[PDB]
């Protein structure tokens, strides 16, 4: 049986073809942070920053302290599956005089009618995703990365997230979200023949083996959601809450059982409703549009009226946003049974390049003089 | 070897002599919440509420769903060491016509000169502590307790915290805080002859508090921007113990966290090796006429402000039989006398009476609240 100490001893690779934090297994603790380059900081300052950040990432992902003046916060813990991932926003390129290298894929997301975005908690020059299965390890990484910014960049926004911890269930299982739904079942899987083309830029050149991430802070309107009946909730998604099986599934069905989108009930109504979330998001309903969803849940407290600031830190990965998040979200905007129960309140789109080779730093091909 | 699945299968007792969440081992996820009774709510409404809350705690601590309309957020997870703990604030008693039953131990904390308390994030009629080693299990419990309040109470304030996870280290060890210090070494330990008298109201102040304890909660921001500019020597002088292993500064290279602190040892210049204002010197029971407490905190980080200052620190939670023989005299001294005071800010506070555990067939606080 897998030992408890494996929570701490497990580690992800920093160096490799792809950056960690994309196909890396879900982590119990997450920090998303965006930085803006400081006044007077340009391409040279950005290059030095990414070099510092990569060195910090390399050390901490191996469970080692920072190079100098380590805080000891993560001392005695193993790497705990820590990953650090770096991305570049549209604005980064104007700030560094690198507009020639700005991918078309970074063109601004649509202004969807259902958007309620806080501009101050959205976008940014630089994005860092930190995740681990230990909270001190995760915070230690966040603080080290943030302190590495120094005079070169400032924290624009920062969000905390969480997921199920390793060992919480008797067997490895798909995660749940705060709506109580099984969440993550139908992601494209490594090993599928079209996975690389769906998710990664093929081998501008600086983005080779990279991916595009869309981040959305989506508040769940739990006060309304939880007033619904179980049947009503399951109709919104088109899958059962108990096990994640399609509503069209029999008693032996599981989350992986194929949808039957034609099956009707006693009343002649579609068993998986025509507006069900897990119907209308499918690649086969969106001209092949696909993405890898790798989110965190969040809860940041209650307001004066007792409304929870809680939901999903939606994070999705694709080779081209126009072949992933964007067409799907265009459809969900007004067509999704789920839309009235959620609010998109922050947004980001970042170019996440390939992994660092040994002796190199993340984004080196882009930033090197 | 302990299996990874033990994180989820481990469970704490709800029913018992003492409430869970006091001597329970440290948990990876914490939610602290205070409620104020609604307009018109009195003893009857409070009794019904604690009755609901107790049923909720009982089910969830055994890894069961809520009695009705469960959200499925905790489905498939084990209990994950979930505990739910209930306390009563000074203000509760005026609201319920139970002033005769208000413990003297709930008398308002002093207004310390170093206090920077947000009144809207302090105190309250009722306090709930929720902890677990899984975050969905922890949130599920928070939401269930909060929804149980209904027409009886509103959320006054709510704070989130975290600690090291089980399995993070190779062997079980004392926790660390966000200043990087070993934190918890010299806590009174169950089994010590004087532990019960230090921490719990005896089985036979008011009778309804039998086997209970008094909790002081402080949201203490750590001034990490200033703290992390110090040399290691300066940081270790503030506490009086090493960061690497938690040993007293008076210890040699063979010393460990269990090595006795030498309060008399001086250097070549005649100054104390463990400084006279060192935190881990001046907080000791032997430096405070026997004042003692069990510290069982969570760390917190709630983001950064516009200037990049982290809203991060310690959700300080301490347990004692009498605050005047615990938190109060110690903080009276730390206020201006502690080398650590310069690097922290007390930004919220609470003092709550936490009664004995619910017996089977009973709810928490029943002796106080029953008609
Ligand atoms: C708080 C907001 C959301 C919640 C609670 C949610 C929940 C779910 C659930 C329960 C499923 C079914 C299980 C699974 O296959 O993972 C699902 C599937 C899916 N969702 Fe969402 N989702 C949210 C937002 C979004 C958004 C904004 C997008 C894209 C614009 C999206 C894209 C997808 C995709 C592509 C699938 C898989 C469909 C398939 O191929 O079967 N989701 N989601
Ligand atoms: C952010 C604020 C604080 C930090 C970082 C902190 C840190 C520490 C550290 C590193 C130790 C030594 C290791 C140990 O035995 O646990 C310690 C011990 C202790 N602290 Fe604090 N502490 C804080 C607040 C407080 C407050 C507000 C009180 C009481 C009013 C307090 C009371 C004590 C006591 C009684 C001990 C053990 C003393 C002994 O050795 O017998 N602490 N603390």
């Amino acid at each position: 049986a897998t030992p408890l100490t494996s929570l701490g001893s497990e580690r992800a690779m920093f160096h490799g073809k792809h950056q960690p934090g994309i196909t890396t297994p879900m982590q119990a603790r997450g920090h998303l942070v965006a930085f803006d380059l400081a006044a007077g900081a340009g391409r040279k300052e950005a290059a030095a920053l990414l070099r510092r950040w990569s060195d910090t990432a390399r050390r901490l992902m191996a469970g080692e302290p920072a190079g100098s003046r380590d805080t000891d916060v993560a001392r005695d813990a193993g790497p705990s599956s820590l990953t650090v991932t770096f991305g570049f926003g549209h604005s980064f390129f104007g700030r560094t005089g690198l507009e020639e290298q700005r991918p078309v894929a970074l063109d601004p997301l649509p202004d969807f009618s259902s958007d309620h975005l806080d501009k101050n908690r959205s976008n940014g020059d630089l994005w860092v995703q930190i995740g681990a299965d230990d909270a001190l390890v995760a915070f230690h990484a966040l603080r080290a990365i943030q302190r590495d910014a120094g005079a070169a960049a400032r924290v624009r926004w920062q969000m905390n997230g969480f997921n199920r911890s390793p060992g919480a269930t008797a067997h490895p299982m798909t995660a749940r979200n705060l709506m109580g739904q099984v969440d993550g079942t139908r992601n494209p899987k490594p090993g599928e023949a079209d996975f690389d083309r769906r998710i990664f830029v093929p081998e501008p050149a600086w983005m080779a083996n990279g991916s595009y991430v869309v981040v959305r802070r989506i508040r769940m309107l739990l006060d309304d959601w939880e007033e619904l009946s179980l049947k009503a909730q399951e109709d919104v998604i088109g899958r059962r809450k108990s096990d994640g099986a399609p509503l069209s599934g029999g008693s032996g069905a599981t989350e992986s059982t194929e949808m039957d989108l034609e099956k009707t009930d006693g009343s002649g109504e579609l068993v998986v409703p025509i507006n069900a979330h897990a119907r209308i998001t499918r690649p086969d309903q969106n001209g092949g549009a696909a993405m890898v969803r790798r989110p965190f849940s969040y809860h940041d407290g209650f307001d004066a009226d007792g409304v929870p600031d809680a939901g999903l830190l939606f994070v999705c990965w694709q080779a081209d946003p126009l072949r992933g998040f964007v067409p799907v979200q265009r459809k969900l905007d007004r067509g999704d049974a789920l839309s009235q129960f959620i609010r998109h309140e922050a947004s980001g789109l970042f170019a996440v390049p390939g992994g660092a080779a040994e002796g190199e730093y993340v984004g080196q091909r882009l930033l090197e003089g």
